[PDB]
């Protein structure tokens, strides 16, 4: 009496999928531990990645419907939801977590305004929760300022990723207090391996040094990348190195 | 007798009075200073400017023509006529000069090889002509390292122009031996009336310094850029501060 059809590309059966995940909270948490560096059993926190587990039971991975929630308008929902449930999880345990907000959500100030008054109801994990916005859906200078200065207000903290493209703006960042930069795990990939990438990793994290901001690098895979990123002194690392996404332990 | 018509963005006007200017050889040459940010009484080049001189007597700037040079896939066909009027006038001094090269050029192995033909019949001005290309129109890694090493062996240098957008690069630069990097205008813009603008070139200018290319600085219009361009040991600047582009003197 159940039948099911491959979704494929098909918007209707996207749209259907994805408001009805959105309406009855189907999306799931999973994590990636981001950690030290010069020390890989230090934890600085756990990255929050969204997954879908859909009715026939498979897990699909945000990479594969943010694209779909962003046609559609509705990306400031699943931030919504998202905040919502990671603040309720971390009640449970006593970790640090860095979880993302979409643009859809930093334009439309209603929707901004409705972030802050949930985080307000949580002042007391601001020590434990970061905010990033990935490199790709910047706002404007005085948006970026803003937002962290209410975050910074709140006692929570906010942090950039996929970073790298936009060196040009580093001296924007100057002011904004950041946590941490994520750079986006090109700069470094294979870098043990193609030492012409190594210049460009100098400059930042030098440039980034000069400014009190932290450098974490992204997407890490081989012990020859991480050998690299440690030795030229940079603060964190994440990647497949230290497991897949996974849900909480 | 005679009458005129507006030109405007008439695609039929464009290629006849383009392809009769190329046969006719209606393209003269403008310079504009190339100048030391420590001493600018210091001359490094006299970069070569492109004007046409169409038959109203109008002069017309490459930054209005050469896109319709592109559309009609005529850009190797201005580089030849550059490139020879330029190797004849340098006959008459002893200044150095620089002139670009277009991407259509550098791909079309026949035309890059017409250039390399007409540089082997200079061998003796080498010293003094530096090619740029724009980080625009830059070919891959491959292509830039088999051109600067002809380039070397025929005595002549080379150079980028443009540059900022993809520093990410630099280190893919450290065997080129190009003679200086150009600065895109827009990172020195008003710099000492927006120091944020300052630490994106610091970086720049310490990587490149580790790998010995001079920084020169594009479109310099004030004494306030040109003070901090000097103060932060940049090697060169250019731009209207100095003059318009003007024929030779
Ligand atoms: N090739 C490679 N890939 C690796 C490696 N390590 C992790 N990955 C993958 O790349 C993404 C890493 O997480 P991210 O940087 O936070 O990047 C995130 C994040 O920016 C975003 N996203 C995830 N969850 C949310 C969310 O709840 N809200 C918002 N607005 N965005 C989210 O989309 C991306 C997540 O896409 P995912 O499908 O979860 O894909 C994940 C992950 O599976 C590696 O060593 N190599
Ligand atoms: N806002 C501002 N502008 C300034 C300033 N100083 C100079 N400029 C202008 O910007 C261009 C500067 O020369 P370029 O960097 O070599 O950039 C050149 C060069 O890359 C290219 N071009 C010119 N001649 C040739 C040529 O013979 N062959 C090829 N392939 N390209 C050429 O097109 C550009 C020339 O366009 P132009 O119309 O000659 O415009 C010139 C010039 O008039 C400044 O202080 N402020």
């Amino acid at each position: 009496q159940s039948l099911v059809a491959d979704v494929g590309d098909d918007h209707h059966a996207w749209h259907r999928l994805l408001d009805q995940a959105l309406n009855q909270r189907r999306f799931e948490l999973f994590f990636q531990p981001v950690v030290a560096a010069q020390d890989t059993q230090l934890v600085l926190h756990y990255k929050v990645l969204s997954r879908l587990l859909d009715e026939q039971g498979q897990t699909i991975p945000a990479g594969r419907f943010l694209p779909w929630l962003e046609r559609f308008g509705w990306t400031a929902r699943l931030d919504r939801l998202m905040l919502e449930r990671v603040l309720e999880q971390m009640a449970g345990h006593e970790e640090s977590l860095a979880l993302n907000l979409s643009s859809a959500t930093l334009a439309d100030p209603q929707a901004l305004n409705k972030v802050f008054e949930i985080l307000r109801a949580h002042s007391n994990l601001g020590a434990r929760l970061t905010l990033e916005i990935g490199e790709e859906q910047l706002p404007e200078q005085a948006v970026l300022e803003q937002l962290t200065r209410r975050l910074r207000e709140l006692g929570f903290s906010l942090s950039l990723q996929r970073f790298g493209g936009r060196f040009s703006m580093i001296g924007n960042l100057a002011r904004l207090g950041l946590a941490y930069l994520k750079i986006d795990g090109s700069y470094i990939r294979a870098i043990d391996q193609e030492s012409d990438k190594r210049l460009f990793i100098e400059a930042i994290q030098r440039a980034a040094h000069s400014i009190d901001l932290p450098l974490i690098a992204e997407r890490v895979e081989t012990e020859g990348e991480l050998s690299v990123i440690r030795e030229m002194g940079l603060y964190g690392v994440q990647g497949q190195l230290f497991g897949e996404p996974k849900p909480w332990g």
